[PDB]
């Protein structure tokens, strides 16, 4: 209703490639773009996509508090929203993951009654999972800012993943163009030694920022982090991953109340699904091809899709319109204003496809796009993860 | 040297738009594509981008263990890798976040000496942060699978964010096409009552899967989750967000070791940085425009970029090649195989740009694309000494 909007989007971590299709489309559509990114290829790429961009990075300065910079960054965006423009703010990675000015600007915009939305992006933690070959679900994940971790004495779990952002700037309030002197780093190492022990592994992680670079995935002991040559390697794009120390056992009361037991059984805490976490100290080898695995693979020769499976059965015209709604913010806005009007103007849709667009309900769109078998409907069927 | 590769990529959560540019380019470049996605528009989109796709979802069945299905899905991918093909597996969201077969397939491919890589994507947790307007950094974030949370008695922190995936299938071991009766949901609700109290908020979160839909961001008390009408709403794509019950105070020893109070002390721990988390119970109003904020804004009129600021100073030819390397997997592989030959054949690069690309060093590329000041070039010679952005979470910093 009110003129003016703020859409905050991400670029991902690795230059250009980790930007989402929707982030790109919003950058292109914006009246004005404000950006804070940390590699020039991504900056150059953004400038090719919109003629009215402002680099927010110029609002940092030596001995200028980060908070004054962030107040300024968010005010530059919100000023343009107040003038009635469709504004896009761009921050590297996920624009809401360890970022101050995005949240400020959106909350101000929202409080003054403008449309305000954050679009998710690929974070450094997303890259971490991908590059270190770990899954937050197994065995759970604790994520902290390193200074907050120390100052608020945040709990660790030795049975779960621990991820620490900003380990290169422990206790730092003021910006500096030649980087952080991280001489309170030893305080973090003290905490890690107390929680995990001197010989426990810490993985120093830096996601590749350019498409041809390898990630840094260097394992050190907690004690090695005290060596000057090693502590020097930790910088402003460094994250630590600390693997679990032990496997947590199962709670017999919950096992009973969930009915996961037929008489006596033995699914051990150390009996793991392949593959095991390679960073975790003293983890045994797990066999990828056990007899049960071999038997499942043997069944592939006789495989047919089951009766209840729903094959895709759509059309070029329907696929085109669903793609357009995802990749054209203008088309989406029109559809959102008037389902019926929009749906009538779409060429080459079948009566079912048109009807389904008119309603906009998930089931109608699903039936138009998937053949639902008879065996299924005599009862929206989803995959999960076993941990 | 060994022929064949496995690249596993995500599609994000919201249909089509949340796919990354690199996920798309790998899908297009693949010899064979294997996918597991949960909306038809994303599925249809994938099929327009590659001619040799296989839907992995057909390997689920009633009375077939999930583990057997996952062994099968991974083996379909790795079989094609062993034949020397560039294979791409595709999973919705981030392909390594609450997903079994991706990790298995990659670990096998890696162990047998094939090129193997996972490309990250946008997870449901990423969507959650964006839609619920929260930052994992403030005040820290614990993320669990709901059944594992109960069975292993995983610890909560009442001072940090808690995110629980798979709240719609508590204790469920068998696959079935017609969904699941979440009959053991009450076991989760008891644990949440124990940890947080009956009146503590729980946010039922479902990210929009189609671009036109709105997310579900429905706040309930723990007690309200016992009502059948409310419990019925929690399904297979439901995640719970539980906000902090209290703010944690600061440690005086660390405040002293980090030298964060020259004057002694201030009088507050809940004098928050704007904005506050609007899901927290009894969160006070935070002032966005304090006198210090107004003073910072007043300085915008006279602002000039500092001397040390590095303006972009590149060329179309350089921007084009860096974009190509990011969006064309074949160009990237060629470049990686021989930096110098690749660099020689790029048209219209300046001598510095060519030299930078020949080396491949990130510092050299940066210096070819930005007008660097002497002081920053001085510091780099005698780890990367650049000012990078950082978040402030602790008010006293
Ligand atoms: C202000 S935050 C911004 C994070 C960003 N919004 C994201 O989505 O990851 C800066 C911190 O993110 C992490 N980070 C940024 N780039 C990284 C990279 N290439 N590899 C590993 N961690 C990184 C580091 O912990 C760094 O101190
Ligand atoms: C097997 S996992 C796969 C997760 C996916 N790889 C990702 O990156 O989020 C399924 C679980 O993810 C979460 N999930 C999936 N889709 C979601 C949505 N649209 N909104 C909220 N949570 C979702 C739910 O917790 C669900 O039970």
């Amino acid at each position: 209703t009110k003129a003016g909007s703020l859409t905050i989007v991400g670029t991902g971590i690795e230059s250009i490639g980790q930007m989402t299709l929707q982030a790109l489309s919003y950058i292109e559509a914006a009246a004005k773009v404000f950006y804070c990114v940390i590699d020039p290829a991504t900056e150059a790429f953004i400038l090719t996509k919109n003629k009215n961009c402002v680099d927010l990075y110029q609002y940092y300065d030596n001995g200028k508090s980060a908070l004054n910079t962030y107040t300024q960054m968010s005010e530059l965006m919100v000023r343009e929203v107040r003038k009635g423009l469709d504004v896009v703010g761009v921050f590297y990675g996920h624009p809401g993951v360890f970022v101050n000015p995005s949240h400020r600007a959106l909350a101000i915009a929202k409080s003054e009654g403008y449309r305000a939305r954050m679009l998710p992006g690929v974070s450094a933690e997303d890259c971490l999972f991908a590059d270190l070959c770990i899954d937050p679900s197994n065995p759970g994940c604790l994520t902290y800012e390193a200074s907050d971790f120390l100052i608020r004495d945040r709990p660790v779990s030795i049975h779960s993943h621990l991820v620490l952002f900003q380990v290169g700037c422990v206790g730092i309030a003021d910006f500096n163009f030649t980087g952080f002197d991280n001489n309170k780093f030893g305080v973090l190492v003290d905490r890690l030694e107390q929680e995990y022990g001197a010989e426990h592994p810490v993985v120093h992680y830096i996601a590749a920022m350019m498409p041809h670079q390898d990630p840094v995935t260097d394992k050190y002991t907690v004690a090695q982090l005290r060596e000057p040559e090693i502590a020097k390697r930790v910088g402003g794009v460094s994250t630590f991953y600390i693997p679990p120390k032990a496997r947590k056992a199962s709670n017999l009361d919950i096992i009973r109340r969930l009915e996961l037991l037929p008489a006596g059984q033995v699914p051990d805490k150390k009996a793991r699904i392949y593959p095991a976490n390679q960073w975790e100290p003293d983890v045994p080898e797990v066999e990828p091809y056990r007899p049960s695995d071999q038997a499942a693979i043997a069944q592939l020769a006789d495989h047919a899709p089951p009766e209840q499976y729903q094959p895709l059965a759509t059309s070029k015209a329907m696929s085109d319109v669903m793609t357009k709604l995802a990749l054209d913010p203008k088309a989406l806005a029109d559809y959102k204003a008037d389902h019926r009007a929009f749906a009538q103007s779409v060429p080459d849709l079948t009566p079912q496809e048109r009807a389904a667009l008119e309603l906009g309900d998930s089931w109608a769109i699903r039936c138009a796009m998937k053949n639902m078998p008879s065996s299924l409907l005599d009862a929206n069927g989803f995959p999960w993860v076993i941990v």
